[PDB]
């Protein structure tokens, strides 16, 4: 009948203290497409190196994430990895 797609998350954190959700949200479409992207951030408005964001599709992250391994960003390093 009716099902709904599965979505899915990518871990990504060590980002530079420079970085910002606009940078981020650039890097994502250079490997796909970002539906999705949140920036993790207390009441205060604190940005963080640490956040999430869903990919339009699974082989879309997949072959992202292998290629966006080790990727260095302000000569800085960071990592990324699949969720479920």
């Amino acid at each position: 009948g009716s099902h709904m797609l599965e979505k899915h998350k990518l871990f990504i954190s060590g980002l530079p203290f420079s970085c910002t959700k606009e940078e981020l949200e650039e890097i994502c479409k250079a490997h796909g497409t970002v539906k999705d992207l949140r920036l993790v951030t207390n009441r205060a408005g604190k940005p963080k190196g640490l956040a999430y964001v869903e990919y339009e599709n699974e082989s879309q992250a997949s072959q992202a994430v292998m290629k966006m391994d080790g990727m260095t960003i302000k000569e800085n390093i960071i990592k990324v990895a699949i969720s479920n």
